[PDB]
């Protein structure tokens, strides 16, 4: 398990490309993460209200010191994490 | 005062360096913009629903073909659109 900021992707991004290839989708359930291998699934939990959901990593990035994931808006809107931005997070490899 | 598609930052960009040199903050009332001056003031208007708010010009951009301005998190929950990615905007120098 890790612990660090998580935020969610601008729609400006949606269409363009990831490092995985993949164009950004907001409704799709993807995150960036700066190490793990695209397709590993991740358990991230806010722990401001204990949400959580299961995202798949398809990007690069965080691009911030103290920025662990970067999620989709559909995963932000899981998270209840829309109108607060970012949100510490456990993340868990599965 | 013109029209076209509008999109949004979310906070993956946070912190980051704008091209008017102050650093992205997605709780601020920002935009980028590929003309306007730094630092105008602009009414922006969704039209499919009528929102408006004030944002300040501190970017360039978008630098994608059918858009015409990209506003900042917040900015896009004032607006109401952050579910619809993009949104149909009239925009007005103030």
């Amino acid at each position: 398990m890790d612990t660090g900021e998580a935020s969610y992707y601008g729609s400006r991004h949606a269409g363009l490309r990831t490092a995985s290839g993949e164009r950004y989708n907001p409704n799709a359930m993807t995150a960036a993460h700066r190490t793990l291998p695209f397709g590993a699934r991740v358990r991230v939990t806010n722990l401001d209200n204990r949400r959580s959901v299961v995202v798949r990593i398809n990007d690069r990035g965080p691009f911030r010191r103290g920025r662990i994931i970067d999620v989709s808006r559909k995963a932000a809107e899981g998270l209840g994490m829309i109108r607060s931005g970012v949100a510490p997070v456990r993340i868990e490899s599965l």
